[PDB]
Order: C-alpha cells, then structure tokens, then sequence
C-alpha cells in the first residue's frame, strides 16, 4: 500500500533525447511488457499564455526498466526549459522485482490505461497542472497530455531559462488511492549553483 520508484535520467542533445532508468522497491496487463514497446507522446501546452506543442517517440523495455524517448517542439522554441517537462513527458515501464509485481498499478491498468493528473509547484515560482491519458492504442503505448502553466515570473528560473540541461535522480513515493497517488520533489540545478525545487502531486485513475 506504499512503495517507491527510483528514477535516473540522462538528457542528451527544438529537441531533447531522454534516456530513462526506473525500478520499483520498498516491499494481465503485464503481458504487454514482455518485449520492447513503442511509445508515442503528444503534449499540448500553455504556460502564462505561451502556447506550444511537443511530439515524442521512442520505446521502452520494462523487463530492465529502461526507456529511450526523442522529443521535438513542433511550434518552434519552447517557452520553458526542457528539464521542466521531463516528468510530464510513462511509469508503466518501471521494472518491478518479481516479489512486488502485485503492486504494479501502472501495468495492470493496461491495455485500457489510466488518467494521470499532476500539479507541479515550482518553489518561489509558478505551477503546472497536467492531465494525461496513458494507454495502449494497438501495439503502441501512448501518453497524451494537456499542460497548463500559470503564475510564473518572467525573470524567474523557468521563463528566464536558468536551469541546467541535465536531470537528477529521484524517489517517487506511491500509495493506493481505485487508483494511486504519488508525491515527490524534483531538484533542478540552476546555472548559478542554486537549486530550484518542484513539488509534484500526482493522482492516477484506471480507465
């Protein structure tokens, strides 16, 4: 009724390539994750009124907890730093040890999927509200997202693009909600050596 994911991310050279490593610890739909699974990501966003869209493609291998995703901004330059979109842009690919596969809400909701909603509050700055559908549509796992960002400072670390293009490791704590809830705090390195925290509040509902 309470476990975590450990997440590690590599961001590689408007465009971003993301390599993700995720495993669970702390304690029917699984058959779609035996192989390598193609992934499609679509995000439509508005931050302080700045509209943008992101499209991503890649594939995931949940038996080892690895994902590779390539993203492009289809509307030109992003109004926010790519690192701030990483957690929004598929926790079904987390590797669960055999002894706790019964807690894998994300795979067991498949193929029908789940709705994933978050509020992400950047400390001393604005917030994102996100709503996503994560599901299989044929042989492909899709993550379809609407993101609304509000209350950001124009000279802050987000709209001012002061975050380093890298990503730290995090623990994502998960408990049963007939869905799940999760809470965690992301740490973003800032170009002046400070850290920008981003509190994540998440609720997932099966479809």
């Amino acid at each position: 009724s309470h476990h975590h994911h450990h997440h590690s991310s590599g961001l590689v050279p408007d465009h971003m390539v993301l390599h993700e490593y995720v495993n669970a610890a702390g304690i029917q739909g699984e058959e779609l994750f035996t192989g390598v699974v193609p992934i499609l990501v679509e995000l439509d966003g508005d931050v302080n009124g700045h509209k943008f869209s992101v499209r991503g493609e890649g594939e995931g291998d949940a038996t080892i907890g690895k994902l590779t995703l390539k993203f492009i901004s289809t509307t030109g330059k992003l109004p926010v730093p790519w690192p701030t979109l990483v957690t929004t842009l598929v926790q079904a690919f987390s590797r669960y040890p055999d002894h706790m596969k019964r807690h894998d809400f994300f795979k067991s909701a498949m193929p029908e999927g789940y709705v994933q909603e978050r509020t992400i509050s950047f400390k001393d700055d604005g917030k994102y509200k996100t709503r996503a559908v994560v599901k299989f549509e044929g042989d492909t796992l899709v993550n379809r997202i609407e993101l609304k960002g509000t209350d950001f400072k124009e000279d802050g670390n987000i709209l001012g693009h002061k975050l380093e293009y890298n990503f730290n490791s995090h623990n994502v704590y998960i408990t049963a909600d007939n869905g799940i809830k999760a809470n965690f705090t992301v740490r973003h390195n800032v170009e002046d050596g400070s850290v920008q925290l981003a509190d994540h509040y998440q609720q997932n509902t099966p479809i």
